[PDB]
């Protein structure tokens, strides 16, 4: 952090192989001004820029196809030296992403403008809202904390949970006042003598309209030109 963020370093701007879900759920709502890079499931092959617009982010679709002539893998490039490479983006192609990542720095893509990597940023939860909640957990690791938003709490800490955001974390509020997002396979389940009644978890039960995971898209993922 603080001076790991670039277009020409390939490890804070870029996410790698980073979930559809899971490229726009930490950009999305980072700052004024963020994007990334995923590798589309779907399109293993071909890479794709997110750009925090707006709710959500903008998912885009790239294509390498690689300095391959039509046919040959490469008769003709060492020669000259000067060998261009293969990467476009919506419409616009150049060499790689960071070269085009720069071009729609303020240019406007497709309605967004380009900006800064997310990169890790930091944590924020990212749970939800208007739902029952009760207290029954007991910490049983010695974190520290990632912001004084976050739940850290030591070894043997009673926290209440808010919510299930996760399974890796639990949203929860420490025995002093304060509250945030603790870490799940670092607490458990305890009753000390307030079990309460409720779940909400189990609201469901994953029926056929709602299914795990989540509603596939083996598609595109659009193109920052359309019709501009």
């Amino acid at each position: 952090m603080a001076g790991n963020f670039d277009s020409e370093e390939r490890s804070s701007w870029y996410w790698g192989r980073l979930s559809r879900q899971e490229a726009v759920a930490l950009l999305q709502g980072q700052r004024h001004g963020v994007f990334l890079v995923r590798d589309s499931s779907t399109s293993p092959g071909d890479y794709v820029l997110s750009v925090s617009e707006n709710s959500r982010v903008s998912h885009y679709i790239i294509n390498s196809s690689g300095p391959r002539p039509p046919v040959p893998p490469s008769p003709a490039q060492p020669p000259p030296g000067v060998s261009p490479s293969r990467l476009r983006i919506g419409d616009q192609e150049f060499d790689s992403l960071p070269a085009l990542l720069e071009f729609y720095k303020i240019h406007y893509l497709d309605t967004t403008t380009l900006i800064e990597p997310v990169s890790r940023s930091r944590q924020g939860s990212g749970v939800i809202l208007r739902q029952e909640e009760a207290e029954y957990v007991r910490a049983l690791f010695d974190f520290n904390g990632n912001d004084e938003e976050d739940l850290p709490f030591k070894k043997g800490d009673i926290l209440r949970i808010r919510d299930k955001p996760e399974e890796q974390w639990w949203n929860a509020e420490d025995s002093e006042g304060k509250r945030g997002m603790i870490p799940v396979p670092y607490v458990e389940k305890y009753r000390p003598a307030s079990a309460s009644v409720s779940a909400l978890i189990g609201g469901n039960q994953e029926g056929s309209h709602p299914q795990p995971l989540g509603g596939p898209e083996p598609g595109p993922y659009a193109q920052p030109s359309v019709n501009t």
